[PDB]
């Protein structure tokens, strides 16, 4: 019935209104040129500010961290200012918002990163994966990803520096914190998962080595803005974007414990990615609950009943609703009352303008 779902919760120095999270969702509406967050995005997020916490769509930390056309960056002064319009709008509505810092690694195409070859833990191409690019028209052009080059020690230092600076930029933009996207097959995930990492140096070769990049990036983020303002997203079992780990229960319980040592403010588990909804054993969820003792968030095909159950069973503290939030700006109100949920239109998820972004109405009987 959602009683627990509508209980407030403390997140670091913040006190959130409820346990509902608007998870990070790329909409590719950033202004061109410059990939700048804008007015329509500010309206879009403000319309959904009844969530307890909003996590922004992935925002690239550098020119070569981008994987899809028209996603907003968080590395130029103008990009920071664009995000400020968004955070000001969201804060005016009374809501906390974290910026999801993104580096896609090999899940991109040269067209999206100034013609550069993508980087990854190794030279392994993500199999059966596509991204989209700008092709002289306002419709996403889907293309196969490219074969990446393996990161050097210098590349690793550079990316850590880019993440660190992006966190400071997020604070300058008025965000309440940042979420490290270490999930859904992107760069950090390309180091964590065994089948995506063939490195022979200290960043591959053992569980400790595979978690090293995550460890170092998180250490830098925490050093920059404080553990209370750092959340991290992981995807233990989904494999849609090409990353598979041989022993995910061990790898991810270890990762959860490692992140717990950093005292990150929340751990966010991406339980489903599109239609990739692998069985996620309750025993595993309970192990994660013991390994990481901060705020635990899950997202992936949840409805009101399942969300309430997960919280009451002690598996999660907050639950994210992605697709439902796209089509229902007043999703919390609808979940609480049991009002029917509008469904989103796939064709307007990416690119375009306000249509399919800010024109989904609030519920009206
Ligand atoms: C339009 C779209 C874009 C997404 N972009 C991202 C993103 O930028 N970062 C991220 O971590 N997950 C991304 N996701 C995944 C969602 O955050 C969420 O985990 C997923 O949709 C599962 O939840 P749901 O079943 O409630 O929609 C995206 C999903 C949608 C539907
Ligand atoms: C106190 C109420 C303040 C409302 C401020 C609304 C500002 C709207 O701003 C407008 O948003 C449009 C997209 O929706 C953009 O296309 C316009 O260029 C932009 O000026």
């Amino acid at each position: 019935m959602t009683q627990s779902l509508f209980q407030p919760i403390t997140l670091g120095a913040l006190t959130l209104k409820n346990r509902i999270v608007m998870p990070p969702m790329t909409r590719s509406r950033a202004s061109q040129p410059g990939d700048v967050a804008n007015h329509m995005m500010a309206i879009y997020y403000a319309q959904r500010a009844s969530a307890g916490l909003i996590v922004s769509e992935g925002t690239q930390i550098s020119p070569t961290a981008k994987g899809y056309a028209w996603t907003p960056g968080i590395y130029t002064p103008e990009q920071i200012a664009g995000w400020r319009i968004v955070t000001e709008a969201v804060h005016a509505k009374g809501c906390a918002i974290f910026a999801q810092l993104w580096h896609v690694g090999r899940v991109t195409h040269p067209d999206n990163i100034d013609g550069q070859q993508p980087i990854s833990s190794s030279t392994l191409k993500a199999e059966n994966v596509k991204v989209f690019v700008d092709n002289g028209s306002d419709e996403p052009g889907f293309v196969d990803v490219a074969v990446p080059r393996a990161m050097t020690k210098a590349d690793i230092a550079q990316v850590i520096a880019d993440y660190r600076q992006a966190a400071l930029n997020a604070m300058e933009a008025g965000f309440d914190g940042i979420e490290l996207h270490a999930a859904n097959g992107y760069l950090i995930n390309q180091f964590i998962d065994s089948e995506a990492n063939n490195r022979s140096d200290e960043y591959g070769g053992s569980l400790e080595n595979r978690l090293r990049f995550l460890d170092e990036v998180v250490a830098a983020l925490v050093d920059a803005i404080g553990a209370e303002r750092v959340g991290v997203r992981l995807a233990p079992l989904t494999t849609l974007n090409g990353t598979v780990d041989a022993d995910p229960i061990l790898t991810y319980t270890a990762a959860a414990a490692l992140l717990n040592k950093h005292r990150i403010v929340y751990l966010h588990i991406a339980e489903v990615d599109w239609d990739d909804a692998p069985d996620t054993p309750v025993s595993f969820k309970r192990a994660l609950r013991e390994a990481y003792q901060g705020v635990l968030i899950y997202a992936g095909r949840y409805n009101a009943e399942k969300a309430e159950q997960a919280i009451n069973d002690g598996l999660a503290d907050m639950i994210g609703f992605g697709r439902p939030f796209i089509a229902n700006p007043d999703l919390p109100e609808r979940l609480r009352h049991g009002y029917p949920l509008a469904e989103h239109v796939p064709a307007t998820l990416f690119g375009g303008g306000e249509k399919g972004l800010t024109d989904y109405p609030t519920y009206q009987a």
